C-alpha cells in the first residue's frame, strides 16, 4: 500500500552504501589468495566459502533501499555468470568502482548523462582492445591447457574436453554424466541440443546445477498449444502405467495444464517435464519434426487432424537421457533409426541447393549440422564416488570454460587484462569534459579488481598495479606466486568472454544507477 520515496541524493547513496554492503561482503573471495565468508544457516552448521556466488546469492539488506541497490546488482552479476559461465565477484567490484567513483562525481555536480555515456565508450573502446588483445584458442593443445587451468591442473580433464571437442567440432554439443568404472569412457550418440529452457523451475531434479535431468524418458511432441488436460491425461496414464518420465515438447503448455503438471511432480506421483518447442513460425514445425525423426516417433499435429487424445506409447518419442537447463535442453541417445536420420539430412541438404534468401540457407545449415552432428558424452570414472562427484563437477566447469575460450579467446587473468586494456586507453577523450570524467572513472574501475586481488594476497596494492601498468602484453603479477610474468606461461589465464560479459554488465547496472533519480520500495 503506502510506499516510500527517495528523491535525488539520497536515493542515490542508499543504493550506494547497499552496493558497498554486497561487495565488501563478495570481493574478499576474490583471488587466489581469497578470504572465508561463514554463511549462517538456520539448520545448525554454519558454512565456509570462497567463492562469490553463494555470498552474492545469500546476501539480503534490511533495509529496503539498500536490499534494491544490492539486489539489482547481483542481479546483473548473476546475469554476467549465466551468460559468461564465470566472473561474478569481477563483475560486482568492477560495478561497486565504476557506482563509486561516478556518485562521487555526481555529488560534485557532474551531468549523469554525460557521465553514463562517456563509462559507456570506455567500455566499447575497452571491449575492443581486449578482442585486439584476446589470444586465439583454436589448436587442440590450447584446448588442452584451457582445460587443465580451468580444471586445477588436471591434464586427463584437459585431454577429454580436447578429444570431445575434437571429434563434435568447436560448436558442437558436448556433455558430461556420470559414468561406472575408474577409467573414463567418451562415446557420441545421436543427439541434439536447441536453446529452449523448462516452463517452471518446479520441474528441477538437481538443485545442484538446476538441471532437469531424466533417464531414459518419453517425449511428447504436441504442434499445439495446450491449456487444458482432458485431452492429453491419457498420455500422462500411459506414462504412468509405463513408469517412465515423459517429456512435454509443445508450442506452449501453461495455465491449468501446467499448474497440474507442477502440482502431479512436487506430488511425485509422476515425474513429467514440459520445455516449450524451439523456434517460431514453419520453422517450429520443421524443428519439431526433426526431434520426431531424431526419437523415431511422431509429432502430434492439428491441421492433420490427429488429436491428442489417440496419442499412445506407439506414437510416443524415447530417448536415453534428457538434461533442461535455464536456458538450454539436450536430448541424448534418441533412439530412432540411422536411416532415416540420414534420409532426414539429405532432404535438409536438398532444401539447401533449393533455397534461396540467405536467411533461410543459414538456418538450414544451422538446423542440418546440429542435427547430422549428434552429441557426445564423456563419463567420469574414479575410485570413490565422491571422487567421481566432485571430478564430473570439475569437468563440468572446465567444459564451460573451454567453450567460453573457443567462443571468444583467452587473455591474462587475474585482472591483468583490464588494467592492461585500462593503461592503453589513457588517451580516450569525450566531447564533453562530464565524458571525460566518465571515462577516468572507468579506467580506475578496470585498475580495481586487480588491486583488490593484490590487497586480498596481503601485497600493497599501488605499487603492483603501478608496475603491471609499466610493462605490456599479458605482463602482469601473479598473486599465488607473488612473482611477475607472462599470465599465459604461468598458465594465470581466463576467457575473453568472461572479462567482456563482467566489465559490460558492470557497466551496464552503473550506467543505470548513476541515472537514477527515484526509488520507490514499499514502507517498512
Amino acid at each position: 500500500a503506502a510506499k516510500d520515496v527517495k528523491f535525488g541524493n539520497d536515493a542515490r547513496v542508499k543504493m550506494l552504501r547497499g552496493v558497498n554492503v554486497l561487495a565488501d561482503a563478495v570481493k574478499v573471495t576474490l583471488g587466489p589468495k581469497g578470504r572465508n565468508v561463514v554463511l549462517d544457516k538456520s539448520f545448525g552448521a554454519p558454512t565456509i566459502t570462497k567463492d562469490g556466488v553463494s555470498v552474492a546469492r545469500e546476501i539480503e539488506l534490511e533495509d529496503k533501499f539498500e536490499n534494491m541497490g544490492a539486489q539489482m546488482v547481483k542481479e546483473v552479476a548473476s546475469k554476467a555468470n549465466d551468460a559468461a559461465g564465470d566472473g561474478t565477484t569481477t563483475a560486482t567490484v568492477l560495478a561497486q568502482a565504476i557506482i563509486t567513483e561516478g556518485l562521487k562525481a555526481v555529488a560534485a555536480g557532474m551531468n549523469p548523462m554525460d557521465l553514463k555515456r562517456g563509462i559507456d565508450k570506455a567500455v566499447t573502446a575497452a571491449v575492443e582492445e581486449l578482442k585486439a588483445l584476446s589470444v586465439p584458442c583454436s589448436d587442440s593443445k590450447a584446448i588442452a591447457q584451457v582445460g587443465t587451468i580451468s580444471a586445477n591442473s588436471d591434464e586427463t580433464v584437459g585431454k577429454l574436453i580436447a578429444e570431445a571437442m575434437d571429434k563434435v567440432g568447436k560448436e558442437g554439443v558436448i556433455t558430461v554424466e556420470d559414468g561406472t568404472g575408474l577409467q573414463d569412457e567418451l562415446d557420441v550418440v545421436e543427439g541434439m541440443q536447441f536453446d529452449r529452457g523448462y516452463l517452471s523451475p518446479y520441474f528441477i531434479n538437481k538443485p545442484e546445477t538446476g538441471a532437469v535431468e531424466l533417464e531414459s524418458p518419453f517425449i511428447l511432441l504436441a504442434d499445439k498449444k495446450i491449456s487444458n488436460i482432458r485431452e492429453m491425461l491419457p498420455v500422462l496414464e500411459a506414462v504412468a502405467k509405463a513408469g517412465k518420465p515423459l517429456l512435454i515438447i509443445a508450442e506452449d503448455v501453461e495455465g491449468e495444464a501446467l499448474a497440474t503438471l507442477v502440482v502431479n511432480t512436487m506430488r511425485g506421483i509422476v515425474k513429467v517435464a514440459a520445455v516449450k518447442a524451439p523456434g517460431f513460425g514453419d520453422r517450429r514445425k520443421a524443428m519439431l519434426q526433426d526431434i520426431a525423426t531424431l526419437t523415431g516417433g511422431t509429432v502430434i499435429s492439428e491441421e492433420i487432424g490427429m488429436e491428442l487424445e489417440k496419442a499412445t506409447l506407439e506414437d510416443l518419442g524415447q530417448a536415453k537421457r534428457v538434461v533442461i537447463n535455464k536456458d538450454t535442453t539436450t536430448i541424448i541417445d534418441g533412439v530412432g533409426e540411422e536411416a532415416a536420420i540420414q534420409g532426414r539430412v539429405a532432404q535438409i541438404r536438398q532444401q539447401i541447393e533449393e533455397a534461396t534468401s540467405d536467411y533461410d540457407r543459414e538456418k538450414l545449415q544451422e538446423r542440418v549440422a546440429k542435427l547430422a552432428g549428434g552429441v557426445a558424452v564423456i563419463k567420469v570414472g574414479a575410485a570413490t564416488e565422491v571422487e567421481m562427484k566432485e571430478k564430473k563437477a570439475r569437468v563440468e566447469d572446465a567444459l564451460h570454460a573451454t567453450r567460453a575460450a573457443v567462443e571468444e579467446g583467452v587473455v591474462a587473468g587475474g585482472g591483468v587484462a583490464l588494467i592492461r586494456v585500462a593503461s592503453k586507453l589513457a588517451d580516450l577523450r569525450g566531447q564533453n569534459e562530464d565524458q571525460n570524467v566518465g571515462i577516468k572513472v572507468a579506467l580506475r574501475a578496470m585498475e580495481a579488481p586487480l588491486r583488490q586481488i593484490v590487497l586480498n594476497c596481503g601485497e600493497e596494492p599501488s605499487v603492483v598495479a603501478n608496475t603491471v601498468k609499466g610493462g605490456d602484453g599479458n605482463y602482469g603479477y601473479n598473486a599465488a606466486t607473488e612473482e611477475y610474468g607472462n599470465m599465459i606461461d604461468m598458465g594465470i589465464l581466463d576467457p575473453t568472454k568472461v572479462t567482456r560479459s563482467a566489465l559490460q554488465y558492470a557497466a551496464s547496472v552503473a550506467g543505470l544507477m548513476i541515472t537514477t533519480e527515484c526509488m520507490v520500495t514499499d514502507l517498512p
